[PDB]
């Protein structure tokens, strides 16, 4: 299953400059440097990502670790074995810019068999603060399984269909660790943090606490149980593209109680933390380790 | 001219918790702080905007700067006098989560009289790469001067008027001085830098070339003449919130020409270091340096 780019386009452009991610054809041998990629983990925190795959590195069986996107601050990227850790900031239009230049990155590595795994923190409704929520359909603020994207003058609708089969193995991997509280549900993806997720602490708020509190409890009855920032073009983007995607994300509050994140410095570093346990393990058993 | 928030949930809460920019009203004196601050500076880059603070330092005077967000990769922050330098990573989302905690920060700290600049890059259309667009009126993707955002269930649309006579300011500067293009006209602000911008050269492509330049003479028609990711959002949060704010955008290539940025590393540094020279001017002429 080799990934694809979907733009006639690019095989007539005699280089490709991969601008965000500082890298290119002409600059770089990229299958020599990706062609073994089959696990791709990416999150917003740079900082997140590095210690992530520092952790990786030791989980892989091996004894500071180089950015290979150390000429740009927008995106951070690291290789250990088979495993890509990559940074993408936060929201939408942000994850998007990494992953065109990362599928082209993978096409052009003449990369095979890659699972992409975002993992990340979100908020929860009506679970534990601490839960890790495995998507199964990553949804819209109308609780639609679509990604909506302006494409010159027109709007243009795609599936944010998750590979199934993955998200019943990642389950299935998470039952063996101890202390580690995990679900299957719907991942709801919001354009804002504050107005956008029902928050009543941001600079704008023209709606009643009943009308946010109304809105959670539909989106919990429609089966949504965490609210995040990069699900739907993450899902719609890579299903299309060849890569078998997955999400799991920390929740760091029950939405159905409060909106700001309040939590001690070592419980917040601890769920933070609880991602990248789950994707150690689903690694390891997937490489035989 | 009061920085004012547009929530009366604020006033009910004991402690005002601003997650993304790790501070609080708990833990720190934001009237102390941030009290005398009239110029708010913006750019997506956290290094860039750490090299503005650095030139406004010598620029206002003064013969490494602290990020006063040290505590978190998201955003970075500097303080040089009544000019305050933050980051705000790349789209719609990842500005409005910051545009929401400042809004309430310099409102906490009872700022008045504030000029926020958004400064950065973007795509110019019909117009030599290097020169500097001062954005008259911020526009979608449809050349239609609104922010339209998904509030719960419903869709809200706001206004995106930037300050006119600030505008003609700042054209005023400009034209002191030498070998700086600049030009006044409309800026588009889209969701995605790829398909969203019509560009040839991404992971995805279902457009033609033909299309695509039809697309962008129609939006070069309609006033546009350069096209970034945030403007639109910046515009209607600040101008609601008592903010007179200002966009600021070096072209890097022309539209009509080309998709891929392909510059010397010696003209890139140029052009991007071009908005501060016009906001140094500004800053100046305003404290009558
Ligand atoms: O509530 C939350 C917490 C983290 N990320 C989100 O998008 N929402
Ligand atoms: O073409 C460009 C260049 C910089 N930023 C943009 O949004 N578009
Ligand atoms: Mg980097
Ligand atoms: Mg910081």
């Amino acid at each position: 299953r080799f990934v694809h780019v979907k733009n006639p386009y690019l095989d007539l452009m005699d280089e490709d400059i991969l601008y965000h991610l500082d890298l290119g054809t002409k600059t770089h041998n990229l299958p020599a440097m990706f062609g073994d990629v089959k696990f791709v983990c990416v999150g917003g925190s740079p900082n997140r990502m590095k210690a992530f795959a520092l952790f990786m590195h030791k989980e892989l069986g091996f004894e500071d670790i180089k950015d290979i996107c150390a000429g740009t601050d927008r995106y951070c990227m690291y290789k250990t074995g088979p495993v890509l850790a990559i940074s993408h900031g936060m929201g939408i239009p942000s994850i998007s810019i990494m992953l065109h230049e990362l599928i082209k990155l993978l096409h052009h590595a003449r990369c095979c068999d890659v699972t992409i795994i975002r993992i990340g923190t979100s908020g929860g409704i009506g679970i534990a603060p601490g839960t890790v929520v495995i998507t199964d359909i990553a949804v819209d603020s109308f609780f639609k399984p679509r990604f909506e994207q302006v494409i010159l003058d027109n709007i243009v609708t795609r599936s944010t269909e998750l590979d199934k089969e993955l998200s019943e193995e990642l389950f299935n991997c998470s039952k063996e660790i101890p202390n580690f509280p995990t679900l299957v549900g719907h991942t709801m993806c919001t354009y804002d943090f504050y107005e956008g997720q029902g928050r009543l602490d941001g600079a704008l708020c023209s709606f009643s606490r009943e009308k946010k509190l109304d809105y959670l409890k539909r989106a919990f009855k429609a089966g949504v149980r965490n609210i995040e920032m990069e699900s739907t073009v993450f899902a719609a983007m890579c299903g299309l593209c060849g890569l078998k995607a997955a999400v799991v994300c920390v929740t760091l509050l029950d939405r159905l109680d409060c909106d700001q994140i309040n939590l001690p410095h070592d419980v917040l570093v601890e769920y933070q933390q609880r991602p990248q346990l789950l994707i150690s393990n689903f690694i390891r058993r997937r490489l035989g380790l």
